[PDB]
């Protein structure tokens, strides 16, 4: 048994080229582990994003590990295994903002199914937001959010995230919403250590389920086969050890 697996690779850290132009990243060796665990071979190959989930559909390769995001409209198309990593989302300041006192009591916030302190803390941050200015790209699920939980926060759009991240920089807003994914190396760049990340690390509703193997709605035995094993990964460490390894930070899921 032998399964390939595209990925884009151009997507750092999780999946991307070595000097020597090899496919490498934490899909890659997320990916490789599985397949050990499965008891079978593994292939990676190169796919733009445009023609990934068509790809898979025609049959050119088996499945899509590419910090695919599980989601109703790819729901709509293909078949996800259980989530392998979150997708957390966190705020952003300037180093030295006041607003980098407020005391973080759950540093991780599943949205989901909201406990009264996750809530209370969420309410807090949202008292706080009350008088801050606030900026977020346009059509995303960071814009959601600010419109769907924190509607006492005043919220001006911008058209790319380089550009909330510039009127941050220029004072023109306070504060902003925004992906670890982005924001860690963002603000690890000696050029930006003028920004920091604050507030609590959130997965779920609005963001997503997180990222999951894509597959064929018909192969229900391989998306079996991979649920089983990226339950076993969980378990292990495997998926926690790759995430700090790769990401700098842990965004394993719960088992």
């Amino acid at each position: 048994k032998s399964i390939t697996i595209a990925t884009e690779g151009s997507y750092a850290p999780y999946n991307f080229k070595d000097a020597g132009g090899k496919l490498i990243g934490f899909d890659i060796d997320l990916g490789n582990d599985l397949c050990k665990r499965m008891n079978i071979e593994c292939k990676f190959v190169e796919q733009a994003w445009d023609g990934i989930i068509p790809s898979l559909t025609a049959g050119r390769y088996d499945a899509i590990m590419a910090a695919m995001g599980i989601q109703p409209a790819r729901e709509k198309v293909i078949a996800f295994s259980r989530p392998y990593l979150l997708t957390p989302m966190t705020f952003l300041t300037t180093a030295d903002s006041p607003l980098l006192k407020t005391q973080v009591a759950i540093e991780n916030l599943p949205l989901d199914n909201i406990t009264p302190e996750q809530k209370a803390e969420l309410d807090k941050f949202t008292k706080i937001f009350e008088g801050v200015k606030f900026g977020v790209q346009a059509g995303t699920s960071h814009e959601a959010f600010m419109k769907q939980m924190m509607p006492s926060v005043q919220i001006s759009t911008y058209d790319t995230i380089d550009n909330v991240v510039m009127d941050l920089k220029a004072g023109r807003i306070d504060a902003s919403l925004a992906s670890v994914s982005f924001l860690k190396p963002l603000t690890d760049k000696p050029d930006n250590k003028d920004l920091k990340m604050f507030g609590p690390r959130m997965t779920g509703g609005l963001f997503g389920k997180g990222v999951g193997v894509g597959i064929r709605k018909e192969d229900a035995d391989l998306k079996a086969l991979f649920d089983k094993a990226i339950d076993a990964a969980i378990a292990d460490g495997t998926v926690q050890k790759l995430s700090q390894q790769w990401f700098g930070y842990d965004a394993s899921p719960k088992q």
